[PDB]
């Protein structure tokens, strides 16, 4: 069959396109995570300040800070929903590039496969690193909320 | 009238207790799944080097199952949290209903109950956040170690 | 002709390393101390529930207690490992101050030993806060054990 | 079953004796360590009181004692740690024995086991709190020693 080298050229176009698409969803996902983490930091600060006001106090400033907390929590939940919808797209992009690395290997393009496999591993590492910053921020928020219950 | 609003505060408090206890177990069950998946990642990483394919392929299959179970448990926790938030809303609206009409002590005990429960749930949530943090750390170690080896 | 500059480069490099290991250690001790307070609060929370409850509240809070002490042990081991590193930094900075003195770089000596004694006091002071927290944790545990045995008989 | 509870009663009796002995051995080690902490504290305050007028011979002499005193404090700490592991196994044993008692219908043997475990946990925690107090006073003495 003569369509072997022609299959190698087409599967290289797939690895090239899926890698581009993976970069694009990744970079969008990492932005969404960082903005969500920044919102979590802000909400955390407001809790610790609110807590600091409990004790010899009236109702104006506590209600005002709490109203800010209500807005900040809307912002945190908004940002969480944006990250979730972008996470599906990124996972589809990951799936595509994984199937493309496989197709490259099955047709003998091999070198396109390894470069795709390296790209996927790099991208999961980049995303997991900002994700771990998100988990840390979430933990400190939980700590701030527990301290507030005084 | 106060008899009816006290029946509401007591019933909504019971329902709040029950859904809280259900939510807390869903969270711990989710957290145990996160601990297990974390351990399997650390084990997999520790085997990179010494081992080759079939030992690693088998451990990886165990890892694939561990999220299937972790994701399952996450979905059950999510649906129990929805119910729990309705229970909180109910108990807050019921304490308010107590405050109007003058059932004050039924009101204050409801607010104290609501706050007590929020602390309990937040305390289990923070251990879940810690477990999630350690899982991400294990996954970062496995990814660096794989591109290295 | 020189040596005075070379030994001063040693005191400054070791002082930097001492500063860094100190900051990591004090942060580790402070994190351990917060964990002890957290565990203490949960014990008082459990104790306050003894008497008028059903095993929902007690079992769940207790499950949190198992996690919190697991975290307390984690933080304790991390502090211990970081203290080892800090002690190497202290030894280095002590011998560096000595070498500065033996070569006549007196001010390099005085600044190093002042730095060493500054850090030893800072570390000992957060250590004392840790002992206080540990004492209060034990008290919370004693109160809970008295309450539980007086609840039975 | 016609024969099972007599074996489980042997387990509750043996683990209960073993728990008592390890508890008393542990309390010995903690008290013994606590006394070491008190003495080291006194030597510190004695050393601290000498800074100034005094020359180094006798400050250096007390200081050498302090170095020896901490070696003993550390020895006593590791011996307490080793016995605490053993005591924790004894506690686990007795709680698994109380568990076995209930699932086989003993229970009254059970209630005494749970109370016994709670009692020894209280006894060990109380001597532990005295050692924490001693450690706190030691840290204070070392802070006082700071150089002044």
């Amino acid at each position: 069959l003569s369509s072997e080298a022609l299959m190698r050229r087409a599967v290289s176009l797939v690895t090239d396109s899926t890698s581009t698409f993976l970069s694009q969803t990744t970079y969008a996902l990492i932005e969404a995570i960082t903005e969500y983490t920044k919102a979590v930091y802000t909400l955390t600060s407001l809790y610790r300040q609110y807590t600091s006001l409990l004790g010899k106090m009236n109702s104006e400033e506590e209600d005002e800070v709490w109203q800010v907390i209500i807005g900040a929590r809307a912002e945190m939940t908004s940002k969480h929903q944006e990250y979730l919808k972008l996470e599906t797209t990124w996972m589809t992009a990951v799936g595509l590039s994984e199937m493309a690395a496989e197709a490259a290997y099955q047709t003998g393009a091999d070198q396109a496969s390894i470069t795709a496999r390296n790209h996927i591993q790099l991208v999961k590492l980049q995303v997991e690193e900002v994700h771990q910053l998100s988990r840390k921020a979430e933990t400190k928020l939980a700590e701030a909320q527990i301290e507030e219950l005084r």
